[PDB]
């Protein structure tokens, strides 16, 4: 009859859905954990695994980032993937290095994949849930973390669109 | 271009699309954190918030749950929530003590849950999406984990039905 209070997070969880293909297909772009240039590849310039084996649970990737502007660096984010099951497309990351602009600040950045399939029935598709968790620091908010995820998930799902080659109407942001 | 290994945890996610009600009826039952007698009401006996204010960030709910089979004893679980999003739908809490069947052998139980609706246009529908994570331990196992949780999770979403008087027709866990 006790308990030992933690301390508490930031984060907000988002769905899509997406039109006009499978769940395979999303998860061959998606779930290539390792080569997340070949997905958000407006953002990131290239990527590969540094520790351990491809996409295995345990694994840290290493990605270079553009340049924010003309004479700024290329920033690098080396990120652990915690939990992989491939079965179900589902895994979560965290960030563990690096200074890749924003999220570089942020203590303890956990994110979740989700991908599910709406009944055939109801003419498919799929639900793409992506979350983010962070632990409260000085130097951030809450609003300033979300103001720096939900722009790349953003634009990444519009990434997503260009490498499945469908239109950017495939994809609605539900509770909008 | 340095990065810090951990650990790596278990868990799963689950999605199921309910129809015949509304986001809004929904969250009455589920949002509803410290009254999870409310809910689960196969389960849960009794629940009262015990630390901070009721369905805030930080606070502690303390439930009672009838004996888990015949001849046994009633158990006590206490969680506490470490996000809360009311207008977005979704909140993270995790087992921080208690002797709860099942669940309270797991390290570091943090669950989540997160409702999304549907679109208008194709009929409307609510995305109730509930995972969870542990840490491995040596004293048990990742199926072992699954096992204990996503019975407790099923059993929920027919209690959601009873209360949101809905036929248990309306739920569909989704294609992973």
């Amino acid at each position: 009859e006790q308990f030992q209070l933690r301390g508490v997070l930031w984060g907000k969880a988002y769905s899509w859905k997406i039109t006009g293909t499978t769940i395979d297909k999303v998860w061959s772009i998606v779930g290539d954990y390792v080569r997340v240039d070949n997905w958000v590849s407006s953002v990131v310039k290239s990527s590969h695994v540094v520790s351990g084996e491809a996409n295995q649970t345990g694994c840290v990737r290493r990605f270079v980032c553009y340049p924010a502007s003309e004479g700024e660096s290329e920033t690098v984010d080396y990120s652990e993937l915690i939990h992989m099951n491939a079965a179900a497309h589902q895994y979560m990351y965290m960030i563990v290095g690096g200074n890749i602009t924003g999220f570089s600040l942020m203590k303890n950045y956990v994110s979740n994949i989700s991908l599910s399939s709406l009944p055939e029935e109801d003419g498919g598709g799929v639900i793409f849930y992506w979350s983010f968790t962070a632990e409260p620091a000085s130097n951030l908010t809450e609003q300033k973390c979300i103001e720096i995820v939900f722009p790349l998930y953003t634009t990444a799902l519009k990434d997503l669109c260009t490498h499945l080659s469908i239109p950017e109407s495939s994809v609605t942001l539900l509770d909008d």
